[PDB]
């Protein structure tokens, strides 16, 4: 474990996600993909070894401890040099892809803030990833645009005049650009609705997913699933204009849930809050599903004194690669449900403690 | 007007003593039936001979006093609110049947150790409630009020058969000795439905609380006493209690050593829905209630008095919620109401 | 606990019902039960405690340590002298029936070899019982008309020309005489043909109930039902010819299912004798079947070297007051459970090492 890889593994939410972005009671972040292959070079499917170990060491020669202007500086991962508890936490973090820790040369160049992670030898050569907090997919696509033009002065791309950016997926060849949303969407789900839009969705060229990418949590992800002959601007908007109208059902569903049965939702968001700050076992499926309930409490005001920052944390403290990582090595799945009890439990009394202690010297 | 008191407390002050194994026995209970020489059973009376026994005790017991016990008051049911007779019923100091009776009645004691019904299914019916298990005293104190009424009340009483009660089976002493016991564990374990069968062979029986097994609550009574001395009723309930108790203890400890993290789970997460719900019902309440009970007899919850719990399971009664809140409340009114008494009462202590 | 009430609670098994009695292999044991009552006396549902102690005095008296030819000593049992557990082992030894604890002047005078059981102050002042391993009502009638006849000599029965002997219950007023027989008949459960029977049964005047008085153990008990009118003689010969059909139906059922299923058969018999020799808990339920099963395999040759004495004795003392008196004080039915299965295993691999090491001298 390098001093970089501690720094990327350590904390569950980084300061740059833990920042207020817009509609963020609804959407939780905005990703913005870009694929492209070097020219010249073999796409991963068959390519040589050689040739990946050079795409990974030209970037850690030429990409390795340079900087962004208004970025920062970027650190390469080779995914060699990860323990499988190491690479699974930066998956749960939503930093690199699940395949990308079983590509033998693969690696990550990640600035240090997360915003940008470009994945080295996954489906492609490059694929160039900023997440924003919240709803922002054009600052997402600017910064993007900012990575490429960087990575674009060392590296001559897989382009041609008729086609655009050849990629390896031949519907990923044109834009290579991907656009996803996270949604927490909890009323939607709970008035039963929402098996009667994802089929709309799909039907407009996107796909839905759960967290992973069932939806446990309550969380869905939106992306592109069309993009052959659409330019960049058509894509982002295709996502743009489902997830606006989805932040407005989303958010007239819970206030109609809150005007019509306002007692039982405050009884069922209490009583998550309850099983969280009491419980001595329990498991991911139990606990996404509380702590969907506790943020449905705090965004319409039932659940007072508990910022959504601390659940956000939670959602990815308590996933089993990361939490075996913070209690150190592997665990049974008891052992598990023990050690997340305990967690949730403490760090959610930590922050009533601190609610209740600097709120009292006020 | 001090029926106010008796209506107030969920928990009357010598209820909250402790008494003898009062982790697993809640409270014990000895109950005689007489009736009065010459006079028809409540079967069969006339409204002048219900309404003299009444008046009687009104006149030569009401306001009196014993010593060691304290002074008694007479609530005449006619007189009593329909919520207030609600409140007796769930305090367990009066019958269901006793709000029914037209003539009916009830002299207390202020302490509420001793409440003797009038005109039940018998003219009199002296019940002596202490906490725990403590049989033993609970029938010095029946027989010291026995005593009492009997300076001025003859007893319906026949040689060959001892004293005349309406129902056949209780000719002979009237007496009849009850405990209430919490069984979280034999429940849990699943062996309470190997063990009920074994005591109705031992001439008892087991009912549910105030009269299904809510809050794994069972109340173990004489059934059978025909025939039997005053010392063999009781005893049978002492030895069958007894066992009771220990095979309650070993459970739980069994438990507490098996699966420790999963005990401290189920009890922590009962604890997270009273102090958290905002809506609950009776039936809820009871099973959280007794997990939270459990957990303070295990030493797993710390900071929270057994009393602070016998007192809500008998606050949450829809009669004494109804009383505490003012007025009649539907049943979807009550599980707000109750959820916000016992969130409120478990804030209090934790502070 | 008295010298003769340890004497009656020890054994599970009596000499007197481990002799074979014929027919043994269907019927365990024949009881012939004769009820009186005092002249003179109030029946037991009207009577004084000075009546019932009168009755009980009377028998201590004139009856305790007395004797009979052919029969033996009797000794007096009172039921008040008797803890509850020591009670039930007479309950389910079937010396006394279940009432007879609840009396609160209850007592019985039994024979030393315990044949005889008169009980006291149950619905009748006086319950002559003689039980008999086997098919053998008749023997059973001349023992009960013998002590009949010894009783009689010192008491003067409630009787009267056109009546008969006067009981509590109207229906039993004559010959106070009820016949019942123990059986088992696991061929006829096992081939679910006896449902189709008991209904049958119901019609001729008896009545079929399980050991107790549902057929745990395929074991079923049929008495005599209906007997005003009826002479003595008609009475037993009611029972006999049912149960004589039942002794050859249960065999011709037992020789089918061995002709047609014999493989079958052996796997289901050996795999109940590997469950009783070999589990570490086991409820009253089970151990049952598996005596049941076991049963059937002796008396058809299958399961070797295992006498039904064994058998018939284990039913006894795995029953919960007994196994508790054995064991030495009341037990949570879970420690019941693992002082069965102890014995039961220990009592048959016992069995086992006789008939292997005796056998091996040879
Ligand atoms: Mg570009
Ligand atoms: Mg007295
Ligand atoms: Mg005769």
């Amino acid at each position: 474990a390098s001093m970089s890889l501690k720094h990327f593994i350590q904390d569950a939410l980084s300061s740059w996600m833990k920042q207020k972005g817009p509609e963020s009671d609804i959407v939780l972040s905005s990703r913005i993909r870009l694929a492209r292959n070097f020219e010249h070079i073999r796409f991963p499917t068959r390519y040589s070894n050689e040739e990946a170990s050079s795409i990974i060491q030209q970037f850690e020669d030429q990409f390795s401890e340079q900087e962004i202007p208004g970025i920062g500086k970027f650190v390469l991962i080779r995914m060699n040099d990860a323990q499988p508890l190491e690479k699974r936490v930066l998956v749960e973090k939503h930093l690199i892809s699940p395949n990308l820790t079983e590509s033998p040369f693969g690696g990550c160049l990640l600035s240090e803030n997360e915003e940008v992670s470009v994945m080295l030898n996954e489906e492609d050569h490059i694929r160039i990833q900023c997440l924003f907090p919240g709803f922002q997919l054009l600052e997402a696509m600017k910064a993007a645009n900012q990575v490429d033009d960087w990575i674009e002065e060392k590296v001559d791309y897989a382009f041609n005049e008729q086609r655009g950016y050849l990629t390896s997926c031949p519907t990923n060849v044109g834009t290579g650009l991907r656009a996803s949303v996270m949604m927490h969407l909890p009323a939607l789900v709970l008035t039963r609705q929402i098996n009667r839009i994802i089929p709309a969705i799909n039907q407009l060229g996107l796909v839905v997913r759960g967290i992973y990418g069932e939806a446990v949590g309550n969380i869905f992800q939106i992306s592109n699933q069309i993009t052959l002959g659409k330019s960049e601007q058509d894509i982002v908007e295709d996502l743009n204009s489902v997830a606006a109208q989805l932040i407005e059902q989303e958010r007239s569903a819970r206030e109609a849930i809150y005007q019509t049965s306002k007692i039982e939702l405050e009884d069922r968001v209490y009583r998550s809050y309850g099983v969280l700050s009491n419980c001595r076992m329990i498991e991911s499926k139990e606990t996404a599903k509380c702590l969907s309930d506790v943020r449905l409490g705090i965004d319409l005001g039932i659940i007072k004194g508990l910022s959504s920052n601390i659940l956000n944390e939670l959602m990815i403290l308590t996933q089993p690669g990361f939490l075996q990582q913070y209690s150190g090595g592997a665990l049974r799945p008891n052992e598990r449900d023990i050690r997340r009890a305990a967690l949730i439990r403490e760090r959610l009394h930590l922050e009533m403690n601190g609610k209740r202690q600097e709120d009292e010297s006020i």
